[PDB]
């Protein structure tokens, strides 16, 4: 079997990005943010503290005839922008881009934070990380990739993840004609449940290329690019005016500035992420200082090849046995 359904980002900057999932019987389909950094199937719901829903699509149980609830079990996740939900947890049958999962298990919210009240256009997210990661308790549930995983023509996924454009994740497949050249496969580690490669360096701009090894993660929930202190210094160095703000809580660059490209290595070959995907617009309204789409990955603790990287290539999660990631130009 397979599965293809489009990804669309939820704003002009591309903060996030949204795909159909449908969700239940009769179908209810929701708008969830595909994050391969986290492992939990969460939604919106008719349980969902009424004071915490603010525009987005609820899933209704009890409106299912295929959801079971699932006896004594609860969620409850925290992500690195301080943001949070809990609840209880459902399985039912979920379908993405006509690929179908029975027994999936579908955490209902009781509760979420405000920066997900206040994002009226995402109702909930679909985890991709590893299943070792999933929060349901006092029985662990996997993943709607992991529950698929056997019945696909192949063992993948992939996410081709538009600029300020439509995208796409499919499921079981190789798109061969949605890339240029050919795609680098590089090594994953599983030991902290996310999709961790090492890199192989960067370029800034038409800069000579910095063979150094950077470990991070491949996570399309995660909006920009966040790399080592040095290298990010050595980024904004490049940009005229730029500056690390404590009080905006980062770099920051006028707005009228020239961004370079940032280039990555997947092995001996390169991805380059052009200037523009950099720009993450005013820091407020009207101000004429932007926020830069490049930060230091020094306080989070990790390394994150957010949506700014991943954009600029088509990236294939492949799920063999000993998983790895590939990565293509495009
Ligand atoms: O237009 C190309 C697409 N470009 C990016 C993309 C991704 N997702 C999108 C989703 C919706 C609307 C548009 C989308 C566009 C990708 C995905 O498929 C192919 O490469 C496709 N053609 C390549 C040439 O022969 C085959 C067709
Ligand atoms: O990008 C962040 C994610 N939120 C994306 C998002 C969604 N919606 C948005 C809507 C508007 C404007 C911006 C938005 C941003 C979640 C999941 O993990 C973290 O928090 C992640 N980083 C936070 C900073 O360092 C750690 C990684």
């Amino acid at each position: 079997s397979t599965g293809s359904a489009t990804t669309t980002p939820i704003d002009s900057l591309d903060d996030a990005y949204i795909t159909p999932v449908q969700i239940g019987t009769p179908a209810q389909t929701l708008n969830l943010d595909f994050d391969t950094g986290s492992s939990d199937l969460w939604v919106f719901s008719s349980e969902t503290t009424a004071s915490e829903v603010d525009g987005q699509t609820i899933y209704t149980p009890s409106k299912s005839t295929t959801a079971k609830l699932l006896s004594g079990a609860t969620w409850s996740i925290s992500y690195g922008d301080g943001s949070s939900s809990s609840g209880d947890v459902y399985t039912d049958t979920v379908s993405v881009g006509g690929l179908t999962v029975t027994g999936q298990a579908v955490e209902s919210a009781k509760k979420v934070s405000s920066s997900f009240t206040e994002d009226s256009t995402i109702d909930g997210l679909l985890g991709l990380a590893f299943s070792t990661l999933n929060t349901v308790s006092p029985t662990q549930q996997k993943t709607f990739f992991d529950n698929a995983k056997a019945s696909l023509d192949s063992p993948v996924f992939t996410a081709d993840l538009g600029y300020h454009a439509p995208g796409t994740y499919n499921f079981g497949f190789i798109d061969t004609t949605a890339y240029t050249g050919s795609i680098t496969y590089t090594a994953v580690s599983t030991k902290q449940g996310f999709w961790e490669w090492t890199s192989t360096g960067y370029a800034v701009g038409s800069g000579t290329f910095k063979s150094t090894s950077i470990d991070g993660i491949a996570d399309t929930g995660t909006t920009l690019l966040y790399l080592p202190a040095t290298v990010v210094s050595a980024y904004w160095a490049q940009v005229s005016g730029a500056k690390s703000s404590s009080s905006v809580g980062g770099y920051v660059f006028p707005c009228s500035a020239t961004l370079p490209s940032f280039t990555f290595g997947v092995g001996s070959a390169r991805i380059v992420i052009p200037g523009d995907y950099i720009d993450f617009g005013p820091i407020s309204t009207g101000s004429s200082s932007c926020f830069g789409g490049i930060q230091s990955s020094a306080g989070i603790g990790i390394n994150i090849f957010g949506d700014v990287a991943l954009k600029a290539a088509f990236v294939v999660f492949n799920g063999a046995t000993t998983p790895t990631l590939g990565f293509a130009s495009k």
